[PDB]
């Protein structure tokens, strides 16, 4: 066995399917920030750190040596635990559809939203800058009026064209934001479609971050690099509960600074 | 070895592919003057002028002798010199992906203004006319409202129908012009829609221009004349720094006088 | 090319074999610590460090989420550089056999006693402990007395004993305890023989380390990570000399504190 120590979990095999299958959709639905970023091949549970390939002066050892240190970021490994009841996973097998998966999807909607703001906010912890603060042309102010948007964002257009930029451009919007946008109306379209019209790319929904980023795909410029992917791993088990977790462990790098902009609020 | 003495310079395998892709992509990025004109294939190092087949009168040399020079345009060798860090070349075989080609990004940025405002402006001392100068339509004014910018294009429009021209015209516009078309919407499009919908072309950014060309891009009208295309060359080098250059070699030619409209402000 | 930059150098081949040969065996002369440690494979040079498998805690990142840092160590590149004479190099092609490689021989010497230094007695800066400090068994004091080294060497050997481990135990000295054993007789044999009876191993000359040290090589006790191997690098070059280096990427880890037993004076 390895570390999720999954067959000692009580959970039946159509009941794992099952948790699988609603942790893996509720995931995707959530994440944006994959869809916009490299993302790796996973390195394996033995990879600890990413080479960057730069050099950190240090003290002499002796006359005459000229000592550096590698530079390396480390990965973090982000775990999210969460309870099923049992009797839900029982339920399975007799035949139930219903059964309450709901902690399964919230703690796939945390891991995603911790992902998410951890690549565009960044996490100072960890040693990873987002992409807000990495980036290096200026940042912009979203207006109240959602009528307005478009404009401003046709702004952080210019920047990316004023950076020397190629690629498919694509917006991700914060949820607030994309509600805005969605729910206002112009000449039988909402302010979304004619977000869609300024770009390439796509609006994609971004409930994990605060205000709005505008960047290109062309790859090559922000890279999300994985130790291992999203596992279903088992914690402990009572005569009614069995406590289980989501983990995953990640870097991120953002190779090119001039390739995005933020906006917030 | 040839005159870029490239061997000579303390640059790895690795860290030339990365010096190489980034030129190429800055360069694409702000050239407008390619897509719209016939480029030829490159002539190579030992052509230094293009026949244009007329005859210059000279003073006879003796009686009853009819002498005439032939006529031809020389090309201009255009160099653009930058300077690397080895600290980030270094970085690239230790796997490095963030290391600073801003330099390169620079100079790919100058080599193509220039070759851009070569084309549309002229180089006098290279003896070669711009577009704007070579154009026998008449010269408009872009007014400083953005909404009436199609008004004023579709005027030049006009000019070429009244030219007796066909083809797919393109529009190319200064980045003030592409950001102020950009910027400002009516009706849920910007108004580089608008822009759009009156050509069969394209509406083409054009960074290094000023103001506006339109024009007919059916071929033949306009040449540029590669002896060689875009090279990276090696000067010299010290402990920290390594000199390097972008070069070109060429000249360009303008056919059809009433082929195109410039505009101004 | 990659980062020794070799073929800028201007060394014949005939010199290069000449200076390699004398570098690889001075080198091998002075090491003693890759006698008893495991040497790794070298990783390449886009490693930059070695995973611990342990975990830190860090401040959580939102509520509910528990984050942990993943260890490593970090490599550290040592570089020696040393100067040649160009009559000497432009000597081997002539024939000569007696050309002055004195430079690279105290090159390779400062080297091996760097990496053999690090290894023993840690080097802090590169955050590595030596087998010294890293040494759970007590400590022993070597007596004024030659004559007397065997009996406290035997008192090492308890404390093995002690610890519960099996192998071959191996005695490296320091080059004045080793020159004390050697020049110091008894009955017919110097007390490096003396020395030689008592254990299974070998009675290893150190030159770089202090006091002694007495441990086992059965193996999977201490580890010698390397990125890259000693290579040897051009810098710079003028008329008369030829700068060059030596240079190897390492880290050292001690995964069993009971394994070893340090003595000074």
């Amino acid at each position: 066995m390895n570390n999720l120590y999954r067959d000692l979990a009580p959970v039946t095999e159509a009941a794992w399917a099952e948790i699988e299958l609603e942790a893996a959709r509720t995931f995707k639905r959530h994440i944006a920030g994959r869809r916009v970023v490299d993302v790796s091949d996973p390195g394996g549970p033995v990879t600890a750190a990413v080479s960057t390939g730069r050099l950190i002066d240090v003290k002499a050892p002796t006359n005459g040596v000229i000592a550096h240190l590698r530079a390396s970021k480390p990965l973090v490994r982000l775990r999210v635990p969460f309870t099923l009841s049992r009797n839900e996973i029982d339920d399975v097998e007799r035949g139930s559809k219903d059964s309450d998966w709901e902690p399964v999807k919230e703690a796939a909607k945390k891991l995603a939203f911790v992902e998410d703001r951890t690549i565009f906010e960044g996490y100072s912890a960890a040693s990873i800058e987002g992409i807000r603060s990495a980036s290096s042309n200026p940042a912009l102010t979203l207006p109240e009026d959602p009528r307005e948007i478009p404009d401003v964002i046709s702004q952080a257009l210019s920047e990316l064209r004023l950076a020397g930029v190629d690629g498919p451009y694509s917006v991700l919007l914060s949820a607030d934001v994309y509600t805005k946008v969605s729910e206002t109306s112009d000449h039988g379209y909402p302010i979304r479609e004619h977000l869609n019209r300024l770009v390439d790319g796509d609006i994609i929904w971004a409930p994990a971050i605060d205000g709005a980023f505008v960047l290109t795909t062309r790859g090559g410029d922000f890279d999300l690099q994985l130790g291992t992917d999203v596992a279903i791993g088992y914690a402990s088990h009572d005569t009614d509960t069995v406590r289980l977790y989501l983990q995953e462990t990640l870097t991120f790098l953002c190779y090119t600074a001039e390739a995005s902009v933020a906006l917030s609020h």
